[PDB]
């Protein structure tokens, strides 16, 4: 097997002897925590006899040294890799109650603090060993991507380098000023994905708001719907004999069902924050359904900047929907506030291990003071829980309370097959909800066209999807590098590929004139703005 690169970068053992031996130096002044490590494993002087079994290479202090001080590493990833390996055996051997699981912790501490700057001063991006968390011994590695103009290996997600974007392979950040070229445009953008009525809406009102109160530190906010489709939920077989056949309601319910999403940008690059997925129920629905709207379901990731904000724009994105349906028809929404459960995920494949996921009363405390921002805004007349508004709303039959998919109510009444009901309602009656957007007849219409795209069709896709690539949403990093996948999943998988057309003619062009201010303003020749062609 034979491999080239001819202008590599190779490190003289003198050289990375002396980047890299203050790093080792600084493990070693940890007095006591680096003791059980400054010599190889005796299981013999421990009383250990299993531990060769467990360990199978075993790494310390010691043999680092005589490697570095001879010239045995060519390259400082292999340091660095002898190191963590000394760490991995240490926390794989001893309990994470052990003193000298501890000591290791401690050791990698300081060994994270000083190996980064002197890595990325010899050109690197850190120096971590970084693994993907676990699915169902082994685990996942990082990806690596090498420099094509110094053969400097670096972490795929630190640096951000996807081929589908740039195909040509990837060339370092110092490799580019060293031959006066800038970088080049990501193009697959969040605000580049296709804009629409109700994500503007949505994005204006949080970016108003965010300048109302501006922490120096937050970015543009971009909210987009990327997909929005025609389906109908088929009423489930018992609960539909007992009512179908009758004729009172329904064998189906049509709605359009929209996923939609929010990036803000951090450190100059999309990180996608927050995520919903709603079903419209129009004008046209057979009742109970008719002009409604539900969001199936909700997701989030805490890595917006500032955390602070985190919630007032949830917030705003959730009412800002409200308001856009509220103007166009809809009159009443509902939002089922159940929390996520297991290890299960709404939206977002991995998310971070120090986010806490809340417990129902929190969830519905959440949506009770979003609503009621709501209330005061001018924009819900009012709101109440789903026991309080069926016997306010006097109902007396099953067919009479909205049926929407995957709810919960059609599943119990469902499985109330062998007949109680009316009185479960208000067992669960703060975690559904009931949400006026009319006090008080034509029919409503969406401006928003639809786009067909699979991945965000429901929400198994996407998450599916993600966990094969392992686009994790678990370090502001990693979420960094899953955003950009995602992006150029949604713009390079588009279901939709268009026939565009120009707007003073409604004609469909080839060529056209399009307009760099107007969001989408073309203009087939055969005008206020400056046109480019
Ligand atoms: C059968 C089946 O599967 N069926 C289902 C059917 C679908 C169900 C449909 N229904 C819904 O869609 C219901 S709404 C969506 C529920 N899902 C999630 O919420 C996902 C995870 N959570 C989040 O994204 C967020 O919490 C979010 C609610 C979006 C906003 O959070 P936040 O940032 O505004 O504040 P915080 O998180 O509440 O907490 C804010 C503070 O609370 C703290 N905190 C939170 N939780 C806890 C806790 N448990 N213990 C202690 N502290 C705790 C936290 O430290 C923090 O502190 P600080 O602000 O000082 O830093 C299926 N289809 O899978
Ligand atoms: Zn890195
Ligand atoms: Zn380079
Ligand atoms: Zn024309
Ligand atoms: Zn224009």
């Amino acid at each position: 097997m034979g491999s080239s690169q001819p202008r590599k970068k190779i490190f003289k053992p003198e050289e990375l002897r002396q980047a890299l031996m203050p790093t080792l130096e600084a493990l070693y002044r940890q007095d006591p925590e680096s003791l059980p490590f400054r010599q190889p494993v005796d299981p013999q002087l421990l009383g250990i006899p299993d531990y060769f079994d467990i360990v199978k290479n075993p790494m310390d202090l010691s043999t680092i040294k005589r490697k570095l001080d001879t010239g045995q590493y060519q390259e400082p990833w292999q340091y660095v890799d002898d190191v963590w390996l000394m760490f991995n055996n240490a926390w794989l051997y001893n309990r994470k109650t052990s003193r000298v699981y501890k000591f290791c912790s401690k050791l990698a501490e300081v060994f994270e603090q000083e190996i980064d700057p002197v890595m990325q001063s010899l050109g690197y991006c850190c120096g971590r060993k970084y693994e993907f968390s676990p699915q169902t011994d082994t685990l996942d590695p990082e990806p690596f991507v090498d420099c094509k103009e110094c053969g400097r290996k670096m972490h795929q997600i630190c640096v951000l380098h996807y081929d589908i974007i740039w195909p040509s392979g990837f060339v370092c950040d110092n490799c580019l000023k060293k031959t006066g070229r800038p970088r080049k445009e990501n193009k697959f953008s969040a605000k580049r994905l296709q804009t629409t009525r109700l994500g503007n809406h949505l994005e204006d009102r949080v970016n108003k708001f965010l300048r109302r109160q501006n922490h120096p530190e937050a970015g543009e906010v971009f909210v987009r719907v990327v997909a929005s489709s025609d389906k109908t939920v088929e009423v489930k077989p018992g609960m539909k004999s007992r009512f179908v056949d009758s004729g009172e309601m329904s064998e189906s319910f049509p709605y359009r069902t929209k996923a939609l999403f929010a990036f803000e940008e951090i450190d100059g690059v999309d990180v996608c924050f927050f995520g919903m997925h709603v079903q419209e129920y129009g004008s046209d629905c057979p009742p109970p359904n008719t002009r409604r709207v539900y969001i199936s379901y909700l997701d989030s990731i805490h890595f917006f900047r500032p955390r602070c904000l985190c919630t007032a724009v949830y917030h705003e994105i959730l009412i800002g929907y409200l308001e856009y349906v509220k103007k166009l028809g809809y009159v009443t929404g509902h939002i089922w506030a159940c929390p996520p459960s297991e290890g299960d995920d709404y939206i977002f494949h991995c998310h971070p291990p120090d986010q806490k996921i809340p417990k129902p009363k929190r969830l519905q405390e959440w949506f009770k003071k979003m609503l009621d921002k709501a209330f005061a805004e001018r924009i819900i007349n009012d709101y109440k829980d789903i026991f309080k508004q069926a016997n306010e709303d006097r109902l007396t039959s099953a067919k009479e309370l909205p049926y929407f998919e995957g709810d919960f109510w059609p599943n119990v009444l469902e499985e109330s097959i062998k007949e109680k009901l009316y009185a479960t309602m208000e067992k669960h009656k703060e975690v559904f909800f009931v949400i006026h957007l009319h006090a008080g007849q034509p029919p409503i219409v969406d401006p928003d066209p639809l786009l067909s795209c699979d991945l965000m069709d429901g929400r198994d896709a996407f998450l599916t999807l993600a966990r094969d690539k392992h686009w994790e949403f678990s370090s502001l990093r990693r979420s960094k590098w899953s955003t950009l996948c995602m992006l150029v999943e949604l713009h390079t998988q588009g279901q939709d590929r268009f026939v565009y057309t120009c707007n003073e003619c409604k004609h469909h062009v080839e060529t056209r004139w399009h307009c760099t201010v107007c969001e989408d303003y073309d203009l087939c020749i055969n005008h206020t703005h400056k046109m480019v062609k």
